[PDB]
């Protein structure tokens, strides 16, 4: 739940 905002 740390690399979930590493998409866009």
């Amino acid at each position: 739940k740390f690399g979930k905002n590493k998409s866009r």
